[PDB]
């Protein structure tokens, strides 16, 4: 199929582009490079084994979006582009609402214009809000995200939903991601955050590479087995595979298809640190700090629905996630070149 | 004060502009005329007793918004512009999210740019969602609006809220309107909907003027005193007065000030019809039809908060509301001239 992948040069997108190309789809990447570098492109094509076309630009430019859609006779769009720094979203809300809400709105508006009616959206478990019921199941009604970031994600799911209702021929997948981690097995592609990483695995990786002193474990008095926060981590490669499958099987299947994409099990901060210590050959330094604001104690996904309906489940393990991350970190300590 | 009134040529805005001018404020109206005519301008100035400056343009044009804000040294902005047809929003969601969500976002983004930090937003009781508790009090957590229109309104309250948190010096009023009706006492300004009116009072007015055959009373088996829907109707002139007061007293008062603006009591469809029959001198024709989709049975506002904090309460009665509407309808059966 002909697929426009917005945000395709980013962490999740890049990996999905590789898998998509491997499956012989024709890929057009649209990215504004605010959070990635063009240097990943050649790696995508090399690992993907096929050339993806790149367009530098912004989802907020509806005229441009429409043109690209027509120009490349796109059949489906996978929308990864947007801003995702939680803390920053609290500090700079407008930028999050503009990039994510308006951003998606302009993009689907262009779709409408170009008659494209297959969409896949990067959503998040944040949409479940403060749910005491765990694991989270797609049948639960959504809650109230606590950051502008989370809210922006739920707002898009809602706009997408109403759109589908008004244009019943569209197929729209709402893919709720849990905690993505890991890197391509070759060690040549991975997450390349700039500055202080906000997430656990890259932070740990930077501590391990010798960039940072110690990992601050936010909180150690949670009502969990070891006192540390519990989440569901999923390898970026499994996530990527899930996007290809969802794109392939839901195309032209009218409806709003909501799927949690997770491993279906939780791991605590210590579990993750321990796996990384083992992958890198040395104990990861860390200490306990206070709980981070807005942090829930424990949650993971119920991913039976996607197993049942899409025949998709994760196949990589936590140890792989850590190993693969270390291999990339270690092979490319400066990330992608400028 | 120097005030930009977006949507100022519309029903509610026009009336508020008149009151604002009467209080000696300097008014700049920004309107795209998608739902009003320039012919109201001269009436505003005449009834307002002072000239308001008019700018034809769209809230979605952030560059223009910023310019106007700077150019007129605006101190506060009252935001009435947007789309409000509920049923249409179900049919055309994107247009509602673009005009209302993106629309407001571009507008406050321009404010940020021009250093303007006092805002008043036209919100709605729709934000309370399907609340069994009535009357609705600002202390209730919001619910889930059932139309794209309602959702768009709640999304804006949320974005506004996060913005204020990030820019604590702003004063933002969230004015939740109930059911506005009525017209200026002179009979020369009023609501001038194009096509089939979606709301009760103008529909009744058109039936009375001889334009329509009979009023369809949506539903007659509600758990109410007479079987018909119950709402809180408020005269547009009281609503207008409330906006001047809120603007005057909340300016430069940091915070997100949420106020319900209603009469604080409910009236059924029959009560309204009966008042209109009495105002127009003839029985209004009507019949019972099925319930309209998404219609709640009975609700009204608890307006004690605004009484307490702003010393504002309604002063016009239901009979006035009907009388004033008939007087305008009857004096200007073709509305404002093209
Ligand atoms: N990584 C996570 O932990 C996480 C979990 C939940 C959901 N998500 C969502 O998944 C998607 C992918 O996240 P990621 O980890 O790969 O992040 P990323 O930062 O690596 O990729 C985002 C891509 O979007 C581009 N972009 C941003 N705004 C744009 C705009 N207006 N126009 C065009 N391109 C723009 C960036 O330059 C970037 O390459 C994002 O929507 C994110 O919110 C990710
Ligand atoms: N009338 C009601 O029953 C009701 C109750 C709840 C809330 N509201 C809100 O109150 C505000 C005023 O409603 P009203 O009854 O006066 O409606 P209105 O249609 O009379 O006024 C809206 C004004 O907005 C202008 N406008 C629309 N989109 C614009 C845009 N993008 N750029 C610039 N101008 C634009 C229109 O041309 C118009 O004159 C609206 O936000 C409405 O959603 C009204
Ligand atoms: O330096 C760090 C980073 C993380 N953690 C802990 O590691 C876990 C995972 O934290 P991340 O920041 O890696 O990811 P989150 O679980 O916080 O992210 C999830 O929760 C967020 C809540 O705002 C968003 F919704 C986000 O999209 C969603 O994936 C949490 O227990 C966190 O407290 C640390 O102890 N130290
Ligand atoms: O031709 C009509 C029009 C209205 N009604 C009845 O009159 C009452 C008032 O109806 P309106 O359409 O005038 O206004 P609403 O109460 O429906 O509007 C309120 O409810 C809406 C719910 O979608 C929005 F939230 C809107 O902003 C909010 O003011 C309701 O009981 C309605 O069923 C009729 O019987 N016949
Ligand atoms: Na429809
Ligand atoms: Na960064
Ligand atoms: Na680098
Ligand atoms: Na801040
Ligand atoms: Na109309
Ligand atoms: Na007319």
């Amino acid at each position: 199929m002909r697929v426009l992948v917005t945000g395709g040069s980013g962490y999740i997108g890049s990996h999905t582009c590789v898998q998509l190309l491997q499956n012989g789809h024709d890929v057009i990447i649209l990215d504004n490079l605010c959070n990635s570098k063009r240097s990943v492109l050649p790696v995508i094509e090399r690992l993907g084994g096929k050339h993806p076309t790149f367009v530098e630009g912004d989802i907020r430019n509806e005229a441009l979006m429409t043109e690209i859609l027509h120009d490349h006779a796109i059949d489906t769009v996978i929308h990864f582009a947007g801003l995702k720094a939680v803390g920053e979203s609290v500090q700079k809300p407008l930028e999050y609402y503009d990039n994510n809400v308006n951003g998606t709105l302009r993009l689907i508006s262009a779709m409408r214009a170009a008659n494209v009616k297959n969409f896949i959206f990067s959503s998040s478990a944040t949409v479940y809000g403060d749910n005491p019921k765990i694991p989270y199941v797609e049948s639960f009604p959504t809650g109230t995200p606590q950051s502008p970031y989370g809210k922006s994600k739920l707002m898009v799911e809602q706009i997408l939903t109403d759109l589908q209702k008004a244009q019943p021929d569209w197929s729209i997948a709402l893919l709720r991601y849990f905690n993505p981690v890991g890197a391509h097995p070759s060690g040549d592609m991975g997450e390349d955050p700039q500055g202080i990483p906000n997430n656990l695995m890259p932070y740990i990786a930077q501590v391990a590479v010798g960039r940072r002193d110690s990992l601050a474990i936010f909180g150690n008095d949670y009502p969990t087995e070891d006192g540390t926060g519990v989440r569901d981590y999923i390898h970026v490669m499994d996530l990527a595979d899930g996007h290809v499958v969802a794109m392939e099987k839901l195309a032209n299947k009218p409806g709003v298809h909501i799927y949690n994409l997770g491993a279906g099990v939780g791991n605590s901060v210590l579990d993750v640190v321990n796996a990384f210590s083992k992958a890198c050959g040395k104990p990861v330094n860390y200490h306990f700090a206070p709980r981070r604001e807005g942090d829930l104690p424990a949650y993971w996904a119920d991913a039976s629905k996607a197993d049942r309906e899409l025949n998709w489940r994760v196949t990589r393990t936590l140890d792989e996630m850590a190993q693969d991350t270390w291999h990339w970190q270690s092979r490319h300590p400066q990330g992608y070149p400028d």
